[PDB]
């Protein structure tokens, strides 16, 4: 077919999702156990201009607050500001709260979102962490406190919560334990996100995963030693690899070795000019060696 | 916020999967009601030779299936032939059916699809339906009796089950009428496709996502009028586009027309000439225009 980008299922997550209000505020919230997390933003009375939260969680009368899941509500007990995410213990543990772990993506790590509007989940797609920590994400007004997930062996972990957008298009959120990805804050101010690094881990593997599908056009008797490789990557922002090892997997169905890639990549970095791979134009690292494994003839 | 292929909750699909297993073959299946849906081909002895789906049935004996969420199994106490779809009639209702609808879909359409493998869910993502009536899945061995599903209004349709490969790739599979899309059959035998036609709706829909997600290069002052379009697609493998008028949303939040577009496509058509856009290094039409408006700057 192609490579195309999956989503793992969710089903898992659809139950601990609510619909969190407070005034004009309406956006969505995490629910496990007797407990909700979600962007604390919400209770600021102007998100579009800085703010001064303290100050704010100063005068929130706990009886306005608005929780949800469907049209039966649920009652607010108490509330604290963790990190940049707000905590609301409720009067009525959740039944469906799914077996799970949190953690926090490293860059270059995939993982799955889960946009909501209003309480109601409305798309599942996976994505990627970008080296400055923002992921392209796809979400709009009213999908704040969408979650992201991961699954590693029969763990279900949590490791988002989507909070605002950069001035130029990327997404930012926090990791579940109240760290904003990225350093960023939550204020409608123009923050930058710096270069991108592109992730040479997941480079290689989308080449892989390229020839496994029958496409060599790329690949030519030719190559490049980490090495080599390594300083260029340093110069056109790419990731460094560390040991040639991950990939002898794919290496062997292939037969093609990560250096004769690493050439391959420098040679591609300027444009397909006019071919493509897995029908992408240009490089592309939304991929990891896991999921060419898992997705491409593999478990 | 670019543009990616989403797909919708698998929450109320995901428990309707189960495992079924008839000899040295398993597969996938569907569990609703006291029925259980999953390919026929199960049942086929040999599934690399050609097969007589009557004189296997001939000689089918319930005590030789199996079925089971979990590791939990269900009695078999029937199992029959509509169209290429195999019905089984177990001793147990589905406790977790959910209100469902089946249906068709139909060329250009987009919808989920939940890849799974020997019983368990494993993925989600979005497809679309190709002028020949096949889809790239992103189908593997064991993937056999993958859900296809749409949510309109509320309602979920039931609408793909897998059943095979084409040697070119693509990927058949039937409606719950048990009618194979395509025409195609479960026998290992060689079929061809024919030609792709793409979609001139959902080409266009891609377009304007273009403009929204702030690309521009391919856009110049030309402009091709609605049966001019149509006359060239009719020759070039483009589905005759017979209304700008779902266009008028996207149009009005960009300032170009259809017909700007239109240009634009036999222009592009020629390739991308090195550039690319959504980072495809040529034309998409797996996004129809309802996607790309929901999913863009507006409902
Ligand atoms: C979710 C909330 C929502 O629906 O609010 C409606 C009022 C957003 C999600 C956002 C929508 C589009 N895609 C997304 O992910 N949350 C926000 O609106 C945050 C709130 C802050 C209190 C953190 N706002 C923004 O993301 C906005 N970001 C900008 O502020 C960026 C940093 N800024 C600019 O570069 C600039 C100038 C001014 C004035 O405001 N921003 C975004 C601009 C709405
Ligand atoms: C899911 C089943 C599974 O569990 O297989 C266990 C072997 C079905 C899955 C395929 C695998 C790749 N993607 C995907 O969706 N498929 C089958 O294995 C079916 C079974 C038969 C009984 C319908 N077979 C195929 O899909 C084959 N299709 C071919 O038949 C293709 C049309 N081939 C030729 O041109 C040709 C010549 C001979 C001999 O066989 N095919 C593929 C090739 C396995």
């Amino acid at each position: 077919s192609g490579l195309r980008k999956m989503a793992q299922p969710s089903g898992l997550v659809e139950p601990c999702i609510v619909r969190v209000s407070y005034g004009n505020n309406v956006l969505n919230g995490l629910w496990l156990g007797d407990e909700v997390i979600c962007p604390r933003h919400v209770i600021a009375s102007d998100t579009t201009r800085v703010i001064n939260y303290e100050n704010e969680m100063s005068s929130v009368r706990l009886h306005n607050f608005s929780v949800s899941k469907n049209n039966v509500f649920l009652g607010v007990v108490s509330a604290r500001y963790k990190g940049v995410n707000l905590v609301l213990k409720v009067n009525q543990v959740n039944p469906n709260t799914p077996e799970h772990k949190f953690k926090s993506i490293k860059a270059g790590e995939s993982f799955n979102i889960l946009a909501c509007y209003e309480g109601c989940p409305g798309s599942v797609y996976g994505v990627n962490m970008r080296s400055q920590g923002t992921i392209k994400g796809s979400f709009i007004a009213g999908t704040c406190g969408s979650v992201g997930y991961v699954l590693e062996n029969g763990i279900l972990y949590f490791v988002y919560m989507h909070h605002l957008e950069l001035g130029n298009g990327s997404h930012v959120g926090s990791n579940f334990e109240g760290e904003m990805y990225g350093g960023y804050e939550d204020q409608p101010s123009m923050q930058l996100e710096g270069t991108n690094v592109m992730s040479s881990d997941n480079v290689v593997a989308f080449l892989y995963a390229a020839l496994i599908n029958g496409e060599r056009w790329f690949v030519t008797n030719t190559s490049m030693s980490l090495e080599s490789y390594n300083t260029w990557a340093k110069t056109n922002s790419f990731t460094e690899l560390s040991s040639t090892d991950a990939f002898s997997m794919l290496a062997a169905k292939t037969g093609q070795s990560v250096e004769k890639l690493l050439d391959s990549i420098v040679r591609l970095n300027k444009g397909f000019g006019g071919r493509t791979i897995l029908s992408y134009g240009s490089l592309c690292d939304e991929f990891t060696p896991t999921e060419v494994i898992r997705q491409m003839y593999g478990v």
